[PDB]
């Protein structure tokens, strides 16, 4: 309402949860902050690969949202948005109720585009997913069925994927768990299929010695690896793969039987968001300016995987650059600051800052991590690390983030940097 | 004087220069700030290895101090301190004049302890030094004499050394320059001798894959490498080396002819500082608390290589941990803050923060760098990087630091971190 703006945050994930707390803290008691999300619980996404191999349980990485945001004055609606009318500024929920907003912050993350590859939906065949805790529990169930009846394994990343780290991670811990169960030698073949132009490209043209280190890691585990691949269909428990060369010409086709599989799908924008006229690019990603404001609607902002970021490279098989946690939080922080500014007359000048990608993968006793910025080479920081300490950092960060999501965030978030001061 | 404290900074190096500017900025017009140093010019130390192989000239890395600090209100005395009387609070200069102080900040850096190894002084034999621009110009002159009359090369680090990075760097660029001159095949032998327990220990128990990467680098260049070595004497152009095992027992002795050599010496405290009764440990390093205040004299502070830092490890051949640029600046910043606090009644609570080591080495087209913290394992950050980007960062940092040393420093120094914002 006038003088008491209603700010709605769509999606309670890595960007949306923090955004709700920060929005409420920034606006105070004079404004209404409503968080709307498809699930009633928060999940810590980077832990999903561990759930998928049974090293972690749902209860370790997820928790009910309601009580935590409500005690901060935030209204919570555990309902999926089905439709967004940007003119009337109304959101239609799954149950048919309508929520009005004065400002909308879209943090809806990715639609997992299984439809790009017929048969690839986790519910339609042997190719599973670890993108969400629901999918990862199902992936683990299929992993156990593999343990009962050993057969070929295929893990990797589809054409259009932008999130390659977790595929390597999942391949490695699957291999590790198989060894730990004395079951590794029962596996007929273990294949890694990726749309990357080379191993360890990671959608960012490589970082540090990612290529050499990931190549050697897969070889150490007896995992045969194919790059420049796109999967055309999954059918009769077989994966039809087409491999191209630098100029997109087919250099071979393959048919791989799959008893147990996991391919990271391409990400698109979720339907309620993509469905908003003039809001998104053809992928369903929100077109925003440097202030996280939609280029079409001045009272719509976006952060997280939901926003569109221009490519800088074009690979033989389509691939995308990842949108990772630290950059997401900078997007959120910026959106909250600029919305508050709007409420108080000013144009917020805050931006996301420099593009960066940061990723941590835990293999059990040791981890791998990278940091790359900015997007294009030569970079200011281009590092790849491996060791027990990376594992310890992942464990520590997970504990911290989950606690923050329960206790609330003021907050210039990453002051997890005073481990210096 | 009372109500107008006189603050003296001893030594105009990596810590002392910034300290003088920051002290003056922090105290203002009501207090006198005097900078006293042995040389009338500032030099950028990390560039010395390049001078030593002729890739850089003195004029690229050094400049006259006087006009730059004087225009900030800082008094400059280009004279070495010979004696410090901590009771009377008087400093005796080389020319016999005496300077009184109310507060003294010691930033005198290392005494290069050539006396530990008879014959090892650059002026007494073939073993040269790249620790200072004076030494590096002499090292380069000897390098040219090697070019005229090829003979064996020995590069490395003495027992008690704490600064290993530059030895590896110097070995690598010497090898590289020899190749570029079509002179590499004329060299009878190229040996690397270190007190480290293994290649790439770096006095910090290794960082990232420093061991594997430095080992392979030396092998690539046809440099034969010996660890756990101490040099007992240099005599008749021969280096007498003793190699021990884990328990300090001699496993062999060697006599290496040397036409051209460069060994990083052990560092001690400079004589004027070490000579102050009760100020220093037996190495001549100032004993300070976490606030950079001498444990004996409350109006004496210290920062940089001059302070004592307890060992965390004890190697078969004595070695030390390095004290590098970012930690030095945090020491300086702390000392300045706590001295100002003292002037205004309070006890400054500011500390150096977490121990860390950061180092950059430029090989020409590509560089190697590391970051390690804290000192003891398992670390929070333990990274080793290599690439063209490391080279670009070194080049950039040198330009920045030198410019800052001319323009002055307010200043919470490392905001060379807003390459993010
Ligand atoms: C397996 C995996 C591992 C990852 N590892 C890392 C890592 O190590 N480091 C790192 O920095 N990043 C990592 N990422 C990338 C990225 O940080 C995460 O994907 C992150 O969760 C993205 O945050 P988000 O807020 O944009 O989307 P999400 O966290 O997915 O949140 C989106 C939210 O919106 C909700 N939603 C969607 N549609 C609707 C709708 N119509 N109505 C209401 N709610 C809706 C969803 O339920 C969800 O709650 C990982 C990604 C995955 C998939
Ligand atoms: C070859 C080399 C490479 C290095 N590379 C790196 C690097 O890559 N990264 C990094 O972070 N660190 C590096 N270091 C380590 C460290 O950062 C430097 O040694 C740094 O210069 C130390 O700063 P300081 O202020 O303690 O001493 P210094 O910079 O040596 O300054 C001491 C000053 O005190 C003066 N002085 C000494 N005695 C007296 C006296 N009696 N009276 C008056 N003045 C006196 C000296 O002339 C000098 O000006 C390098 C060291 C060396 C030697
Ligand atoms: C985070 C995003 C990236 C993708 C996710 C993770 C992918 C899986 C990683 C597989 C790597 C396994 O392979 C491992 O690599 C490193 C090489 O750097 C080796 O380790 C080597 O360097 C490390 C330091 O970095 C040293 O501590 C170690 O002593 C040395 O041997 C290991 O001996 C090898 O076993
Ligand atoms: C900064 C303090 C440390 C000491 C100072 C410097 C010591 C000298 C460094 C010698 C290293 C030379 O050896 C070099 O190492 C790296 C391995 O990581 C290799 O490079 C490898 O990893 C890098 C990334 O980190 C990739 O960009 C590269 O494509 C890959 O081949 C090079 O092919 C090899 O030539
Ligand atoms: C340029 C700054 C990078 C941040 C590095 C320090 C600590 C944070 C690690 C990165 C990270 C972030 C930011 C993060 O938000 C996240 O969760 C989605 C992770 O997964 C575990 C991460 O690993
Ligand atoms: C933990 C923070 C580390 C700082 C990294 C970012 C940029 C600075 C590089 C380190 C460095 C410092 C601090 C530094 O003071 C210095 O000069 C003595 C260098 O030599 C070139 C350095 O390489
Ligand atoms: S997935
Ligand atoms: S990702
Ligand atoms: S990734
Ligand atoms: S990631
Ligand atoms: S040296
Ligand atoms: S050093
Ligand atoms: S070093
Ligand atoms: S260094």
């Amino acid at each position: 309402m006038r003088g008491s703006a209603h700010v709605v945050i769509l999606g309670a994930g890595t960007g949306g949860m923090p955004a709700a707390y920060e929005m409420k803290e920034a606006l105070g008691s004079g404004h209404e902050v409503t968080l709307i999300s498809a699930n009633d619980y928060f999940q810590f996404v980077p832990s999903n690969p561990w759930v998928g191999v049974g090293w972690k349980e749902r209860d370790d990485i997820a928790f009910p949202i309601r009580h935590y945001v409500e005690r901060k004055g935030i209204h919570f609606i555990a309902q999926s948005a089905e439709q967004i009318d940007a003119e009337a500024q109304n959101i239609t929920l799954a149950d048919g109720n309508t929520v009005h907003y004065d400002y909308l912050m879209i943090a809806t993350g990715p639609k997992l585009a299984f439809e790009n590859v017929p048969g690839s939906d986790p519910h339609e065949g042997p190719v599973q997913s670890i993108a969400t805790v629901d999918h990862a529990e199902r992936a683990f169930a299929e992993y156990q069925a593999l343990l009962r009846e050993p057969g070929p394994i295929v893990i990797g990343a589809m054409a259009g994927a932008s999130c390659f780290g977790p595929a390597y991670e999942y391949a490695m811990i699957v291999a590790s768990d198989l060894k730990k169960r004395g079951m590794r030698d029962k596996i007929p073949s273990f294949t890694f299929i990726t749309s990357e132009p080379y191993i360890g490209h990671l959608g960012i043209q490589g970082v540090g010695d990612s290529k050499g280190i990931l190549t050697k890691g897969l070889k150490e585990e007896g995992i045969e690896a194919y790059t420049n691949c796109k999967v055309t269909k999954v059918e009769d428990n077989k994966m039809y793969v087409t491999q191209v060369d630098e100029k997109g010409e087919t250099i071979k086709e393959m048919v791989l039987p799959v008893k147990f599989g996991m391919m990271i799908p391409a990400f698109k924008g979720v339907p309620a968001v993509a469905g908003v006229e003039g809001l998104c690019n053809p992928g369903g990603f929100v077109l925003v300016d440097e202030h996280q404001r939609s280029k079409k609607y001045a009272n719509i902002f976006a952060a997280g995987i939901a926003i569109a970021i221009p490519p800088v490279e074009t690979t033989p098989v389509p691939t995308g650059a990842p949108k990772t946690g630290y950059m997401i939080e900078s997007m959120v922080s910026a959106a909250v600051h600029n919305i508050k500014a709007d409420l108080e007359g000013r144009k917020g000048e805050q931006t996301m800052g420099t593009w960066n990608a940061v990723c941590f993968a835990d293999m059990g006793d040791r981890g791998a991590a990278f940091i790359a910025l900015p997007q294009l080479k030569p970079r200011k920081v281009d590092v790849f690390a491996y060791g027990r300490w990376v594992h310890l950092a992942k464990v520590a960060f997970e504990k911290y983030f989950i606690r923050k999501m329960k206790m609330g965030v003021s907050e210039p978030f990453y002051e997890k940097v005073l481990f210096k001061m």
